[PDB]
């Protein structure tokens, strides 16, 4: 009758979690591939997309640390820290 989604495999095998222990600020996989979007993980990378100019990748220790990271300010999204964006 319904067919339920797949579940999300860590990049590198070492478990498989529901897609709601993805970016859910707790790190699941050894990799960090399940915590692109927040603080969590260890080794992860945040991708800051930079809208119109050069992306580029942090630390994930960088995500919501209240300093400006990304020319495009994304890095900081629930800190208290309101970045400009300044990618030109
Ligand atoms: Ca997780
Ligand atoms: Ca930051």
């Amino acid at each position: 009758f319904y067919e339920e989604s797949k579940p999300f495999t860590c990049l590198d095998g070492t478990a498989t979690i529901p897609f709601d222990q993805v970016n859910d600020d707790y790190c699941d996989c050894k990799d960090g591939s399940d915590e692109p979007g927040t603080a969590a993980c260890p080794n992860g990378s945040f991708h800051c997309t930079n809208t119109g100019y050069k992306p580029l990748y942090i630390l994930s220790s960088r995500v919501n640390d209240g300093v400006c990271d990304c020319c495009d300010g994304t890095d900081e999204y629930n800190s208290g820290t309101v970045c400009e964006n300044t990618c030109r």
